[PDB]
């Protein structure tokens, strides 16, 4: 029996082993804050970009007051809440307040627009939506009005800022009240996957498996009470939230420092000002920082650990990290779906430069299979399948995609092409999944194609990746025009997609027009050939 339907729990035999092995410790996710504020109440837990800071005891108390305020509004006990917030202290307090109210955060990114928000609010049956007022020039309150129009279940909008006709997140406050703990085997939160189908997909993560994710990652990355972790990626991104991210920093009693952007102007000042020891970035930001140190004067000496993940970091810039930035590189090949691969902090430099790490857990299980689903010879390239104590057995409320994406014995098909080396380290070699990886941002080709084909000058669309030296892939939209009509150019299509509510990172970099698509025998559009036909 579970608070939430729509997800796929682990078979009992596996759950017993993970509990026996100490992975699943039986504590709700919010307890990592409760426990740390009990042991170290006066340590500095969180610093924002303005220099304001909060102790563990202050964070813990404020999460209790906001949880009490959430219950006064009728939000708790299994209700799904879409959270779209920037890297501010407001996100951190709300995350734990939602957990302690019994609500299930549905974490979205500030870049997401109407199509993503409506779909995940509609899938989750969300009853509340948390937004900023204006962020990066965009009024999210307008988006929250469109969302309430399309999703009647949304009864409350909480605004971090000028709430307009909605509720101000700062007024969600009340005298703490006894609140029961959730079952640690229940879903704790729902993450977004970029996905590979026509609609984004929600990832259920339980208290037990997400606490393990955080705890085990913190151990592998050497996170301790002397760690000062700079949150450069969005707080709601799995990498910056839990690998080990801010949750690992708070669990071990370190200091979380929130960066408003990854620009050297913002990040280098915070690293010097707060003596940041660890941070995580995607390869395009790594390249930028590696460049910027030759004209920035900031003292970055306090840096000890640079995690780089989301897409593959090249061997040449990876070798540059110690000379240029004076810190240890750690390559992280992970996914919101679960499996994390880490290079170890004292791995030989050869393996930090050339590989994307090895699995986090002793009980992460790895298969590498060919196109016939058969295991490959050792060291050959094939598709990575994985099963383990923090990898999901199914997406939330997605039974048709679950039937395609997990094997009968519960192996998740990652869609990544890898080699496994004799030491156990993986090298990422490519992708099988139809998803473009644009600087770490994931674009489901089928979702984008459906959006584009809605344009009246478009009959058919095939979205193809293009190699890019600093972003990895860019997005090409290959179009068949609507009969007797002219297909749009790049800027017009971009404006169409933005008004439709498509996130900005999914807008095509290039448009190619053609009368027909290359098809394989079997009849599917040949995207390997499109990659050849187009440029
Ligand atoms: N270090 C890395 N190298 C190459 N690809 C990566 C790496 N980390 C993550 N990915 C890709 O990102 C996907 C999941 O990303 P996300 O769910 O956004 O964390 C994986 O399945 C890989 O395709």
């Amino acid at each position: 029996s579970h608070m939430l339907d729509g997800w796929v729990p682990w078979p009992e035999s596996f759950a017993r082993r993970y509990r026996a092995a100490g992975y699943w410790e039986g504590r709700p996710l919010d307890r990592l804050l409760r426990e740390r504020a009990a042991a170290d109440p006066d340590r500095i837990a969180l610093v924002d970009a303005a220099g304001d800071r909060w102790t563990y005891a202050e964070l813990d108390r404020h999460a209790d007051r906001q949880a009490a305020g959430l219950r006064r509004l009728g939000i708790g006990a299994g209700d799904r809440v879409v959270v779209q917030l920037p890297n501010t202290d407001a996100f951190v307090v709300l995350f734990f307040a939602l957990l302690r109210a019994g609500a299930v955060p549905v974490l979205t990114l500030p870049a997401h627009r109407e199509s993503e928000i409506v779909h995940v609010a509609e899938t989750a049956g969300a009853t509340a939506y948390v937004i900023p007022d204006v962020l990066d020039g965009f009024d999210h309150r307008a988006l929250a009005r469109a969302a309430r129009k399309a999703v009647p279940s949304i009864e409350h909008v909480l605004v971090a800022g000028e709430a307009a006709e909605f509720t101000a997140l700062a007024d969600v406050d009340a005298a703490p009240v006894p609140l029961a703990e959730p079952d640690p085997g229940d879903v704790a939160l729902l993450l977004l996957s970029g996905g590979t189908t026509g609609k984004p997909k929600l990832i259920p993560r339980t208290h037990d498996d997400y606490t393990y994710n955080v705890r085990a990652s913190a151990e592998v990355c050497g996170f301790d009470s002397d760690t000062v972790y700079l949150v450069v990626l969005p707080t709601a991104h799995n990498f910056a939230l839990a690998c080990p991210g801010l949750l690992g920093t708070l669990m071990v009693g370190g200091t979380v420092v929130l960066a408003p952007t990854p620009s050297p102007e913002d990040a280098f000042e915070l690293i010097e000002r707060e003596k940041v020891t660890a941070t995580a970035v995607v390869p395009p930001v790594a390249l930028l920082w590696l460049d910027a140190v030759e004209w920035e004067d900031a003292d970055l000496s306090s840096l000890r650990l640079l995690q780089v993940g989301g897409s593959k970091l090249g061997a040449e810039p990876a070798a540059r990290v110690r000379p240029a930035l004076g810190c240890t590189l750690q390559q992280v090949f992970g996914m919101a779906e679960g499996l994390l691969n880490y290079t170890r902090l004292d791995d030989p430099s050869d393996l930090v430069i050339q590989t994307q790490g090895r699995p986090l857990s002793p009980d992460d299980e790895i298969r590498v299979v060919d196109e016939d689903g058969r295991d490959v010879a050792p060291g050959e390239t094939g598709e990575l399948l994985t099963r383990g104590p923090y990898t999901l057995r199914g997406y939330y409320r997605a039974p048709e995609h679950n039937a395609r994406t997990f094997s009968d014995d519960g192996f998740y098909r990652t869609g990544d092409l890898v080699r496994v080396l004799p030491s156990g380290h993986l090298v990422v070699e490519g992708r099988a999944k139809d998803q473009i990886n644009r600087g770490g941002d994931k674009i489901s080709a089928e979702e984008l194609e459906n959006h584009i084909m809605a344009h009246p000058g478009v009959h058919d669309a095939a979205v193809v990746g293009m190699p890019d030296a600093t972003m990895g892939e860019r997005t090409c939209a290959c179009l068949v025009p609507r009969a007797g009509r002219s297909a749009p150019a790049q800027r017009e299509l971009a404006a169409f997609l933005t008004d439709r509510g498509v996130a900005a990172y999914k807008l095509p970099d290039r448009v190619e027009v053609m009368d027909a698509f290359p098809r394989t025998s079997v009849g599917k559009t040949d995207k390997k050939e499109l990659g050849r036909r187009i440029a």
